[PDB]
């Protein structure tokens, strides 16, 4: 008897907790002295790149237009 | 013949292992000298912020009250 | 028409890639000078703790005994 | 009334955002001075190892040959 609900609860807790934690690790890493002056790892540049990636995948699976 | 059970096993192993690993990486990063004195990255502050985020998403999908 | 197969493919690629990457980040972070001599972040200690966590969750959902 | 669609949306946003963020954290960590000259953590070596892992799991669940 596979408990899909409990599996979903664990899955969600893990992925939400991981994303919230990784967002902080990304900010801390952006402040590291060995990437100062490296445009690729400037925090605003990273956030924009991540935003574009997430938005494009979301648009593939959950398009704003439900009748393309 | 898609093996949903084996897919679920891989998914769970990955997300649980990742979350357990990320929790440790977060602790190590909190101790980094370049974020000393930065309240945003103080470990207790980060943990509270993460806790609030996880709790709010869990309450959206798995509310304590099953008859709202 | 929700493409569950393509969604599953993206989900798996992401979680497997993330776990493989996080395993390396964990190793690099274990070598950081600010956690030298901190038993909590000694690599073998971290790996054992992670292993116990993953094993216990896997045993909850996919027990070795299929007739408890 | 469990909203599978909204759950899927949150799951996808989290895993895609996490993977995009972790890919950047991996690059920053590869540049860390304490792993200079350590072949295990050379960036190209890490990327190849990750690629092999992702490819093998993808081939297990979504084989290029649909009639083995």
């Amino acid at each position: 008897a596979f408990n899909q609900t409990e599996f979903n609860k664990l899955l969600l807790e893990c992925v939400v907790k991981t994303q919230s934690s990784v967002a902080k690790i990304l900010g801390i890493e952006s402040l590291s002295p060995h990437v100062s002056g490296n445009s690729k790892f400037e925090y605003a540049n990273m956030v924009e790149d991540i935003r574009e990636k997430v938005s494009s995948e979301m648009e593939r699976f959950f398009p704003k237009n439900d009748d393309e």
